[PDB]
């Protein structure tokens, strides 16, 4: 059984950045330390950082006074941010740079009372946090999740509109999208094509040149990871069988019976040592060496806070 | 989806008794009227009132000379009184009754000059209140939030030593630092068991039998209200979810997904108005009609004074 690694894969760097900022701060201040939410979506790294001392707390209601605080990586609408302000806490902010970028676009359109679109999942935590940006009450904030969802979009000036998107959407899908938004509001106005990442857009192009190659796709990511889910769904688009698995425990000897070709990759919140251990349960279970395909290069990296070095 | 709706749930004696004052007061004598801190913690209360030509400040030096000032329920320093007093205005105390009764004793053992310690969090408006009410440099006040706070307290005479609690706190809690306070200090007084009223008692004694019948357990409460996270905390450490929230739409889907039992109450300080309003988008959401739970009789009011009625 041939074993083949798609490039690139895992950690983006908003994600390494946000675990970061977690470990560090519970270096440079001792357990325990509160973190909104899950930091990242990947329950190995969540758990990991309980056991270190991390505390994930659903509401700010929950962190005592005179502790530290840590906002996901998901990014915080403007009321947790400013609730968090008014407190007595000591706020570190782990939401990624890219988020963020969306989040001022928003924060912008507010401020000029135009209406703005979000194409995004209903429910995730980037959304409440992008959509927790829009404030002017004179305007509207706006959510929609597929073409269908446009045809029924009704607002208040369609002369005044302007739209954005989750960072972890599917390529496809958001392109159709579009499309629409532009069709029903030819007047909109967006960035030149989405707000997807350059992580996910990389990892969804690997995990195509991967599938085209392979019977079988194991995607390393939690359930709740919008971007893990895009690579095994995209995978399964193009016949493939995939699989969304946290750890190499997870894999089933009948899912690679069989099979003389297996992919893996992993979503941008799952640790290159799930990936290892998955490679090496897969060679237990007949696979052979590991071979990583080629694939485009990324050179970004975001730094911690300078307080958290 | 079944909806369950904690008895007693809303407001308290205090917070009705507050809030009367300020309305009261605004009717008689027109706006503006200024509020030393929100008269209640509640921003629907809040920025009602402030609609209504109420001004929320924290200092009296922001309050203009000749102006009506309303002391919160969660009551004031003797400092702060006093500036009031020192200058130009017409001062309203809506002080919770219950407050004023932990007040006097405070005032009473600095007059003695015999030590006093507060059982509270500090920070809170009725903490630094209560604080305020001891002046005797003779003597001594202090406060401990925990177990771990009395350990560490250190005091003059531990012979001539009595205490006090806030009046919002978790029960249970307060029970645990008072054992500790009667171990490191056995000739401490204070009183039978608490300075906790009836109020906070009742809810959070309400919120435990909605707990173990409810999955998850909604408080309508604002975040800076301290009987409403005491509220949530109970019921989280139920190994229930709970969350406070400020209206039905701080209410996201997900928390009650396939849940078949949901639990609501309200803190001390919350309008009955965004209970119902809550209980709306849970129908909406699935949820039946809302049953209430049996509860222990609330019948104390507190009058607003003869200067305001209306
Ligand atoms: C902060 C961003 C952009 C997401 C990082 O990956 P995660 O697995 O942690 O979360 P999602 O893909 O679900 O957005
Ligand atoms: C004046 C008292 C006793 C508190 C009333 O409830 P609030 O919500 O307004 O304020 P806290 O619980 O934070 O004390
Ligand atoms: S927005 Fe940020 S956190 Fe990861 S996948 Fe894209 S980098
Ligand atoms: S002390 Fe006073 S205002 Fe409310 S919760 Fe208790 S009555």
């Amino acid at each position: 059984m041939q074993i083949l690694l798609a490039n690139p894969r895992g950690f983006c760097a908003g994600v390494d950045r946000a675990i970061s900022i977690v470990e560090n701060a519970l270096a440079i201040y001792g357990a325990p330390i509160y973190v909104r939410h899950e930091v990242v979506h990947n329950r190995y790294v969540v758990d990991s950082l309980r056991e270190r001392g991390a505390i994930f707390i659903e509401q700010i209601s929950e962190v005592p006074d005179g502790a530290i605080l840590i906002f996901s990586a998901h990014g915080v609408s403007q009321a947790v941010r400013n609730e968090a302000k008014s407190r007595d806490l000591t706020v570190f902010d782990a939401t990624c740079p890219l988020v963020t970028k969306v989040h001022m676009e928003v924060a912008r359109a507010s401020r000029r009372g135009e209406e703005s679109i979000l194409i995004g999942h209903a429910g995730h935590p980037e959304v409440e946090g992008t959509m927790g940006q829009y404030s002017n009450p004179e305007g509207g904030m706006y959510l929609v999740e597929s073409p269908d969802d446009v045809w029924k979009l009704t607002v208040k000036n369609e002369e005044k509109l302007s739209f954005m998107t989750q960072t972890t959407l599917s390529v496809d899908d958001t392109s159709d999208v579009i499309d629409a938004l532009r069709k029903r509001f030819p007047k909109i106005v967006g960035p030149r094509k989405d707000d997807i990442c350059y992580a996910t857009t990389n990892r969804q192009e690997a995990v195509r040149a991967l599938a085209e190659q392979a019977e079988v796709v194991l995607v390393v990511g939690s359930k709740n990871s919008s971007n893990s889910n895009r690579l095994a769904e995209l995978a399964q688009r193009m016949g493939k069988r995939a699989f969304l698995i946290d750890d190499a425990k997870d894999i089933q000897e009948e899912w690679v019976k069989e099979v003389k070709c297996v992919g893996v990759t992993a979503g941008a919140s799952a640790p290159d040592i799930l990936v290892q251990n998955v490679v090496a349960r897969l060679q237990q279970l007949g696979g052979g060496e590991a071979i990583p395909l080629e694939g485009r290069e990324e050179n970004i990296v975001f730094e911690v806070p300078k307080e958290l070095r």
